[PDB]
């Protein structure tokens, strides 16, 4: 999902 890379992405920061 595309809002699952910004979720990730997200996450990591």
């Amino acid at each position: 999902g595309i809002l699952d890379i910004k979720n990730k992405v997200s996450n990591l920061f």
